[PDB]
């Protein structure tokens, strides 16, 4: 029942500070503009020990599959090649991405009927709120 509170189909309803987060990450101007417009559908599923997160949007379609605690290689929507580890900490999915001696952490939590995504890169935080599709 791992991650049951997260499983389903979710749609972005609000974003704050995302352009600033993307700039801290190193995303270039054109990508930031187009990516910042996107309203993704996020699909989270669980099959045994394997979690799959898909993000579908007019910007990019991305999919990751992983086992908690077990590092994987991820190519991000903005084309970084990162090493990612996702863990469940106190009911929060914590996703750390490492590349070029940089790190960013994305946390996904359930709050009321929403799924709240917090993206942090050095001092800059963005909050993205999803509701059930
Ligand atoms: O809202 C999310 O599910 C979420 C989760 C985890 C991480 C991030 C951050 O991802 C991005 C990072 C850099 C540049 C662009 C993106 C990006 C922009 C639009 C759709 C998908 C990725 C968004």
């Amino acid at each position: 029942h791992m991650c049951d509170a997260f499983v389903g189909t979710w749609k972005l309803v609000s974003s704050e500070n995302f352009d600033d987060y993307m700039k801290e990450v190193g995303v270039g101007f054109a990508t930031r503009k187009v990516a910042g417009m996107a309203k993704p559908n996020m699909i989270i599923s669980v099959n045994g020990d394997v979690i799959t997160i898909k993000s579908e949007s007019t910007f990019k379609n991305t999919e990751i599959s992983f086992i908690l605690g077990q590092e994987f290689d991820e190519v991000t929507a903005d084309d970084r090649k990162v090493k990612s580890t996702i863990t469940l900490d106190g009911g929060v999915l914590v996703h750390v991405q490492k590349w070029d001696g940089k790190s960013t952490t994305i946390k996904r939590k359930r709050e009321d009927d929403k799924l709240v995504v917090e993206c942090v890169m050095k001092g800059v935080t963005s909050t993205r709120v999803y509701e059930r599709a």
